[PDB]
DNA sequence: GCGATCGC
DNA sequence: GCGATCGC
């Protein structure tokens, strides 16, 4: 029950992490895939403006092997 | 341009 | 196959 807000294409955006299917990381900008109502939607925040939540799903997926 | 994806 | 995007 953890919103992460953003800003994609001049909009203020929320979403709810159980919501995200994907986490990365690209330099310091902690990036990310979610459900859009059915569709993929995109988003990214600073680290220093990302959730513990989602910091910690980014750790969970920088853990990965598969 | 990185990572990754969408929309061409 | 690459531009826009996001933060840097």
């Amino acid at each position: 029950m953890v919103k992460v807000k953003f800003k994609y294409k001049g909009e203020e955006k929320e979403v709810d992490t159980s919501k995200i299917k994907k986490v990365w990381r690209a330099g310091k900008m902690v990036s990310f895939t979610y459900d859009d109502n059915g569709k993929t939607g995109r988003g990214a925040v600073s680290e220093k403006d990302a959730p513990k939540e989602l910091l910690d799903m980014l750790a969970r997926a920088e853990r990965e092997k598969k």
